[PDB]
């Protein structure tokens, strides 16, 4: 099993930490607020009190010995990008940082970060889809064109059937499940009927289904 | 006009204003931050500078136009939550929130806001379970149970073809769809062949991709 | 005995604290201030330093097993609120909750506060009747029109008896009770006498009385 | 005309504000705050921002024609008795003041305010005489041993006639009124009845109308 | 001996205390802050860290015992009040307090201070008095006309005799004082005779000293 | 003209400039604090607020023109010292400047200072001087051996005559004055008499006269 | 034209924009705190208050125009960092900055700074050889084992010759420059004296210079 | 060897500290913060935490053993100027001290200060001769009209001889060193050739060395 240390018990860290633990990997919890520690105490397999920027307890918690480090520290930006310098001077394999804004992202990519993530950026991407389409539920973009969206079913596709909604030649998208009262529904046959409320999955273009969402439902 | 307001311009709803302006809808940037309005003035149809705990310059920003009100406010859990109170009072029908921690979304859904939202901790899990399987890029849950996901195909599935790495018989999945050099194929044919480094979409059982992971790939 | 907790040592729920201890009954005082505990130790059975917004001390306080909690919390609204959720989710009876404004009284209602006291408010109109008329000593309201009133007796009303002072026809009320030098007197016998500077408690409807007051004294 | 001005626009001053400006007194609302005053400027005949310490800005204020000032600055102690000091040296008739606690009564007292008051303090008496006993609503301390109290009937009481039950005899105390319904019965006839959830008002000893409410309800 | 207590050990405090323990008295030294105790603590009889406005610290320092209390608390009015007020209620003799302005002699006069002192104040005047007349070394006024001056002898009184110098007949003063070089003469004879940068004390008129001042030297 | 400059409105120097400007002195009040100078604004010539530590502000002020110019700063010892070095360099007369402590005296010694005073200090020694001994009322100090001292007469001299009271042949002092009833007595004949009340000079060493406190009155 | 940017107007950049405007150069002097700016504009071509981490106001400032951009940011780190982010996105030729300590230099160093200076721990170096030996005044490094150094010369050397002081073949050095009561002495003869307290410009191996120093003078 | 006592860990005084132990100097490090001191602890023979302004744990650290004392204390001024005050009156034989500006100078220099340095000007100083001349790698003034610097040779000079580069008869100066791929040439023969980016040490007038730049490099 790989051994994984996260820095900064924020949100975002903090369900990593909590996430990763439940997966039963080794995970350290880092951070330098003693409260923090007792919180995710139940939560990690070690739990340690500790100033990331210092390099004399930093190499006290035997960091160089992990193959991935997760830098989740956001407020305090000089305690993200100096933690990420000793931990990339300590040659260390994989390093993953939480960034603030843009110029942090830089500064993160000029010392050596193996990956920058962007939490809130990217979920306020995709809310903001779903708020100018409460038909959406979920989604993932396979490229700039292509996506797979889960649907909210309306009145509208109420006892419809998959042939009655002709996607394939239509509008060149399909279905790909159906769920219904919790219970799924995979690679649905074409007499398989789709009721209100139910969750629907379709593949295809993204104005091809807006198109579907238009006309369609 | 479906109009839309962003309170609170954090990295969160900042995101939301900028990508809902992106659309091309009407959208009200609202901080109690000079600097924060100003940023995002180019970002946004319209940019006030107010607090919203006021209910008094609630109603002069014309907030009873508006359908859908976003309250991205996080540090200041008594600004959240005292601004959602005034906007459920103020019989707005959908009122967005973001939430801080599990007693804040308790509060929140007692007082009637529509849609809860936790955009660090939901990232969290999300990042995580591509630090533990690097294989996967991302992905999307039908259930408790069932999951598409997007692979990053490695060399023992260079040069493989659909009908030669069976998954309907042999892990009881399905390939949705190939990425490669940017060039999309959807519902591929079982003479369709997957390259190394190329974006592989398969879906099934959570557990059943994870043994495709292991023996497959 | 009923076993009462008293949350928030401030000048209300120490008087509340100080007043019930000294009835006989089993009250706690809880504070996040040491030196609060030390002011009130004297007037309560027990006496604990703790953070009511911290689910661990407060099932260390044994919380769950009183009947009565009081939270005296006015200044930090967040830690007011927070206390009476985190009461509401541990089932407690009756939980009495302080208010600091309009706003407070809202998500206190909305989160099952069973009781909301405004004590500076509702003091703020009995002074009020007091200074508009001087010779009104204390109160209360038996409805929007009808109230008992105790009065400081002037010179006009000096050495005059209670059927000279026609009030069960002449204005509609009833002289309910004399207090003379401290001697009280109960259901005043028609003969009896009222001299200046007595307490004169007198029932009847609000406009009325104040028509005995203009005229009568 | 009857002046009357309020310094310290608190919860208790704020309430004596507001409540004298609905008796439609002439009321000055006086707040070192803008916020404060600008709240409350609905609320008064004349609003004014002023640091009530300062002897110019003092009588800038035209307070020489104010017969009732009162002080209910509460927090800063320093503020509340410098006011009311030079208050007394403006040769201001009559000087209320909200006061802190014992010693702060103390220093008031020999600086020469004419009523010294304590909201918070006299409210958790009152509330806790609640706290013990479930049946008491309201009240009024006529002395040391003498007391009227509401009372909210029980089942034991419902359908009851006033001569079914004897307090006069049986408990020396004497009903006052019922309150059924909201409808209201004053000094009502031995043949009156009483339904359950009505109001009671009962008039006599202490121990006399706690004896009834163990035995009689 | 008589028992002297010292609470604020400022400027002025400590000088007193210094002073008084080099009489050979027994005097407290009492501070809040730590610093301040271990400065003085070679200064005082006893030294001891406490604040003054706790009623216990109060007690457990046996203040009672004392016939002089000595308040030296400048910037903080409100320690200074409060500890005047228990010293006051603890019917302490002689209670002598430093004051910062007008209105805190005021309050002090009212609770029952024994004498109040203007430190700051009363040496800015006599410094000022130095300023406009630099002739003038130091002073004592007998009256508001009578006084008693040590000045510094010019050239112009240089070899100059007593008798040759007529203060009693030309401008109603007396010569007290020649200070010579260190040597001291007291009542000096009419043969005496001044030099100049010698300390001259002169008694009589205000108006007449600066007659003498002006035409003599 | 004899132009006075008083920077730093304090204590001390509040009563400088206000006695300074009593005695029809050309007076400039300089202070950084707006309050303060709106304050002695009616007891100076002309107060201007400016920051003494700016060489630009000084000379603004026209301070070439004052030949005696009184730091009078306290607390920020920094501004005290970098003001005093400031009026040397700019080739000030006389500079006089409060000191808050030894070590302050010495650097501002070294830098030029014309004198240094230490108000509290030097009213500390004299307070005590009359706690220790309450017969004395104010003195003046002649030399280390030499003193002048007010007394007020007590009891045992009550209707004493002066060759009654020898003083020149049994202690080696000599009366100076008699105060009665506000009524001055100088240079006082043998046949004069002392009441009670009344205020007493006598001139002397400093043991002769403390033994005539003890035996004399 | 050459034209020079200094950002941090703090002592080593407030000295590097002095003195470059001194040469006659084009120099633009940019703070944050408007007193440093006014402090600098007397020693600027351009003085402009402006915050450096803000795109907008440095490119109000025509920052393009500049070729030399000085970074002389020391406490605040972030600004430090940012600031130079900011240059080199804005393609900015020759960007020097003042660094902190090792740390600093790094994270510099990654993203693209020209020239990093130590200017403290430069000076520290340099003040230490001189307390060691109080023979140099100051000197120059060659190389790791080669500098020229400026000795204050010794009795020992007094009135000396060239000739009779041998170092080119006694100690392997060469007398640079004689510098006697002001009075320059370039590549001296061998005739050329030295008197004590003159300057000696002494070049060779710093072992070498040493045993000069020990044996020599 | 000698003692040196080095207060102020700061970049300048830290610099100082450690190279002077690495000289191996018996040198004490005193800082008032605990985590400067456990910095430089393994660069000093003794580290002590202590505040200099104490007069106490000045003779505790038993600082007047010590014939070198150095104040590196920067920003409070305070601290500084108290710190030479005490050591003066220890009688400490060399004081130097690091000075924050022209004022701060000045005081030093009047308490009696053995050496005051500038360390950022003068670095500001010699880092703008580097930026008008990007030739110049370093020097050293002789006086205000001689100096020799270090160039850095560009193409133009490249293969040429110092036979060929007259410079004794036309510019008056004479080549000192050249530095080639490190090796280093001391006093190079006239025959000797100097290629490009070699290290060029050159002695002359100032103008005239700026003169050999403009027309022979
Ligand atoms: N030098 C440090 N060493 C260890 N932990 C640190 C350090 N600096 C910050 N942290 C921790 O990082 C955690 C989260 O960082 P912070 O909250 O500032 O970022 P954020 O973006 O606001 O968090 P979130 O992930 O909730 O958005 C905090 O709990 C803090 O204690
Ligand atoms: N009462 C208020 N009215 C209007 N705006 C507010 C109010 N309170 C806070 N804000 C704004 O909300 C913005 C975001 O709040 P905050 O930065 O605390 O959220 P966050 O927890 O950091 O979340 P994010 O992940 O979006 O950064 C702030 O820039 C602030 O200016
Ligand atoms: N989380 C907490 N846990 C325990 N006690 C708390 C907490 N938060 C506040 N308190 C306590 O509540 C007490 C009173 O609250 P606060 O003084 O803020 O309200 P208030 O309305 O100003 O009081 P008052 O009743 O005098 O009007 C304080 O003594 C404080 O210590
Ligand atoms: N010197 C002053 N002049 C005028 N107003 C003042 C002054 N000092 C305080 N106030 C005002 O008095 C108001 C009430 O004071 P404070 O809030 O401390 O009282 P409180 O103890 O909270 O009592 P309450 O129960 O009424 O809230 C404050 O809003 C403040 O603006
Ligand atoms: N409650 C208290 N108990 C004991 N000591 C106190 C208390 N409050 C203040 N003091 C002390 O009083 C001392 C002097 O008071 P402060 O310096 O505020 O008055 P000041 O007028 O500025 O002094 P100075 O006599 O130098 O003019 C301080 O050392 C402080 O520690
Ligand atoms: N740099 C400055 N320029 C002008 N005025 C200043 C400066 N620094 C302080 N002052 C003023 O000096 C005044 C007196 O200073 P401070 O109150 O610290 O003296 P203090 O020690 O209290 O002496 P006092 O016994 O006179 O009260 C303050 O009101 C302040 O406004
Ligand atoms: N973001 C910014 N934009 C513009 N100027 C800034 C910014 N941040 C800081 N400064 C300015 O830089 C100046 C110098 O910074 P600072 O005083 O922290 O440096 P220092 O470490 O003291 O170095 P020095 O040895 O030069 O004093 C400050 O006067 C400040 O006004
Ligand atoms: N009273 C004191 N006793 C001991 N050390 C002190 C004292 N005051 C300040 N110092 C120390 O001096 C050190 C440096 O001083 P400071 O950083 O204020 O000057 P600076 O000019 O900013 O430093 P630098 O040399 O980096 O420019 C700090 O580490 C601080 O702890
Ligand atoms: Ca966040
Ligand atoms: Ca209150
Ligand atoms: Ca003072
Ligand atoms: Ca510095």
């Amino acid at each position: 099993n790989k051994q994984f240390a996260v820095i900064g018990l924020g949100r975002f860290g903090g369900s990593i930490c909590k996430e990763l633990h439940r997966m039963g990997h080794e995970v350290l919890a880092v951070d330098i607020n003693e409260e923090k520690v007792n919180a995710y105490a139940s939560y990690a397999t070690h739990a340690v009190i500790a100033n990331a920027t210092e390099e004399n307890e930093l190499l006290s918690l035997g960091i160089r010995n992990f193959e991935y480090v997760i830098v989740a520290i956001g407020a305090n930006i000089q305690a993200s990008t100096l933690t990420t310098l000793l931990l990339k001077e300590l040659d260390i394999p994989n390093i993953w940082v939480k960034a603030q804004n843009y110029y942090h992202h830089k500064v993160l990519e000029k010392i050596g970060a193996d990956r920058i993530i962007h939490p809130e950026k990217d979920m306020g991407v995709k809310i903001a889809q779903s708020l100018s389409d409460e038909n959406v539920l979920n989604y993932i973009d396979l490229s700039d064109e292509y996506s797979i969206v889960e649907l909210l079913a309306t009145r509208k596709l109420d006892s419809k059937s998959i042939i009655d909604l002709n996607v394939r030649a239509k509008y060149g998208c399909t279905i790909l499940a159906i769920k219904h009262h919790g219970d799924i529904c995979l690679s649905p046959a074409p007499e398989d009927i789709i009721r209100e409320q139910d969750c629907l999955v379709i593949m295809g273009h993204k104005k091809d289904i807006k198109r579907f969402e238009n006309e369609g439902m």
